[PDB]
């Protein structure tokens, strides 16, 4: 229903920020948690920005709109909310860092800004609900529902008065900046990851890989979205535990809705079956992340941190399940 605006006094404030020392040394780690810095995340998603991309990549006064703006349009719910936009938009951010000359500079901008829009007025809806009781956004998306609504709320973001961060670009470029957020935004329907990651790890293996190749750039870069997407599972074992229980928060209340429009869910979204949670879990890491952070790993070897991390995780989800917990305190 409509598009939010920032007050003046929002992004005013957002221009003055300055990045605390001692975080500069430690957000360019993959395992880093924007948790414990709430106020500043914003100014450090500028921070990024200006490393990865230049300080005059973006007219300031535009961009601090734009971010601000940006904010403004994810919803108080419980896991697909800005904190998440900030966390994707940061696992990018080391990625680029750690592959830099591989990205031209107008695939790391439009990534950048396509994590940190790649989630946009999210309902707290899978696309499933959407499709099954026919909701209107389903009819128009028939496929890749919540994401082609997320790139269009982006755009629609964009054409705001002084929020356009793009106009600079050629009309040749802007064209190519808004197909690469578009395709990086539906690249995170994780029911498009499966095909993807199948067809790199057989390009990879037979040899056929090729990053001059414009086709199999798409794919790259869609396998780095879905990384990115599920970096909650490269974190530390804390921080990946406090952040599925924002991710089931959010599952269990589609559950709750399911119920009361007379349809039983699945087990998942069941907040009366918590008990299957670790098995689920232990599932998730087997059949999505551990592939998605091999495959990944193999095709750019300096993002290997991020595959051991989630090995870690899917170790303690295993002692989870032969009983060896601790408190996590909620
Ligand atoms: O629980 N899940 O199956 C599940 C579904 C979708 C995204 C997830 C991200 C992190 C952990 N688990 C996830
Ligand atoms: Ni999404
Ligand atoms: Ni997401």
């Amino acid at each position: 229903a409509g598009t939010s605006i920032c007050t003046s006094e929002e992004w005013q404030g957002l221009m003055q920020f300055t990045l605390p020392v001692r975080l500069c040394k430690e957000i360019e780690l993959f395992h880093f948690d924007i948790g414990p810095f709430e106020n500043m995340w914003p100014g450090i998603f500028v921070y990024m920005v200006h490393r990865s991309c230049g300080t005059s990549c973006f007219e300031l006064e535009k961009l601090c709109r734009f971010i601000m703006s940006v904010k403004k349009n994810y919803r108080r719910v419980p896991y697909h909310n800005w904190k998440h936009a900030v966390t994707v938009a940061h696992c990018m951010y080391a990625i680029l860092q750690n592959n830099h000359t591989l990205f031209t500079d107008l695939e790391r901008k439009g990534l950048l800004i396509a994590c940190l829009c790649h989630d946009l007025d999210h309902r707290g809806f899978s696309n499933s609900y959407l499709q099954k009781f026919d909701h209107p956004l389903a009819a128009l998306y028939s496929t890749s529902t919540m994401e082609q609504h997320h790139f269009s709320q982006t755009v629609s973001i964009l054409q705001l008065e002084g929020h356009n961060i793009f106009s600079t670009l050629s009309s040749s470029e802007y064209e190519q900046v808004l197909e690469i957020i578009r395709k990086a935004i539906i690249a995170t329907d994780l029911a498009l990851y499966f095909g993807n990651r199948k067809q790199l790890e057989e390009m990879y293996q037979t040899g056929s890989l090729n990053l001059n190749n414009q086709s199999h750039r798409d794919r790259v870069i869609g396998l780095m979205m879905t990384a990115c997407d599920l970096c909650s599972v490269t974190k530390l074992w804390p921080v990946t535990k406090l952040t599925a229980n924002d991710i089931y928060a959010e599952f269990w209340a589609e559950g709750d809705e399911m119920k009361k429009l007379g349809i039983q869910p699945i087990p998942m979204m069941d907040r009366d079956k918590k008990d299957e949670v670790p098995q689920g879990q232990l599932g998730f890491y087997n059949a999505v992340a551990i592939p998605c952070y091999t495959t990944l790993t193999q095709i750019l070897p300096p993002t290997e941190p991020l595959l051991k991390a989630c090995r870690d995780n899917l170790s303690q989800w295993e002692k989870v399940i032969r009983g060896e917990e601790t408190a996590t305190w909620i």
